[PDB]
């Protein structure tokens, strides 16, 4: 019942997916804690610095970059769910209503800037240009753009809601753990949603010397297990997607 393993979550659905998972855990005999963050830094900077022994909070594309950027010497411990990222807007509730010439607002964080590229894409609103590298979209790339829409990516993924709810630009992208949080249901409340989120799972990170840790592997087990992943799905109605790799 009883080995320690401390995880860094944002607070929902992560650490709310934690907390529920303790209970089998401490079944393997692993006692499961939780320390909660509200941003997108602290989580990895807690990691390397031993505050916490795993995250969970962050996508491939985003871990990457903040590896390269920082010299984090962390590993992947395994996917455990996808988070179809929305666009939304009090004032406008289609893209195709948004007036020419409208900012999109988007968070600084550029490994989602793809995101919104292929949302306004398969909106037919944007195009990128021939030969471009779609893994690393940026604004630049974009090719046809029917609105001229123009992009506003100055502000950290926290405070995305707080300028939908200000009504700052056209249309907002908003990481689904925050507008969750908020009370906003991605099914159903966002303008325009990612269909295709796969390269986006979010997933457990360790430090390098922790890749083989065995409470690492039972914990990654318990929440890819059936009856956890049925939980998620029920408990946030689809906007939270259980992945199995
Ligand atoms: C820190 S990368 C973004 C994480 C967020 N939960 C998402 O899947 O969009």
């Amino acid at each position: 019942d009883d080995s320690v393993l401390k995880v860094g979550a944002s607070p929902v659905p992560h650490a709310e997916i934690l907390e529920h998972v303790k209970p089998l855990l401490e079944k393997e005999g692993v006692k499961l804690e939780v320390t909660t963050y509200t941003d997108y830094v602290l989580p990895n900077k807690a990691l390397e610095s031993g505050d916490i022994d795993a995250n969970y909070f962050q996508h491939v594309p985003f871990f990457n970059e903040a590896v390269k950027e920082n010299d984090y010497d962390f590993v992947n411990a395994g996917a455990i769910h996808l988070e179809p990222v929305g666009l939304y807007s009090k004032k406008y509730k289609s893209l195709q209503e948004i007036p020419d010439g409208s900012t999109i607002y988007v968070s600084s964080s550029v490994s989602d800037w793809p995101r919104v590229l292929t949302i306004l894409e398969d909106a037919g609103l944007i195009t990128l240009k021939e030969g471009v590298d779609r893994t690393t979209a940026t604004f630049d790339d974009i090719d046809k753009n029917t609105k001229k829409l123009k992009f506003n990516h100055e502000s950290d993924p926290a405070i995305m809601t707080t300028l939908y709810d200000n009504e700052e630009g056209a249309a907002v992208l908003i990481n689904s753990n925050f507008a969750v949080d908020q009370g906003l249901n991605p099914k159903k409340d966002a303008i325009a949603l990612e269909k295709e989120s796969s390269p986006y799972a979010n997933i457990i990170a360790v430090r390098k010397e922790d890749e083989n840790n065995e409470n690492v592997k039972k914990l990654v087990k318990v929440l890819r297990s059936k009856e956890v992943q049925d939980w998620i799905t029920k408990k946030w109605n689809g906007a939270i997607v259980p992945v199995n790799e």
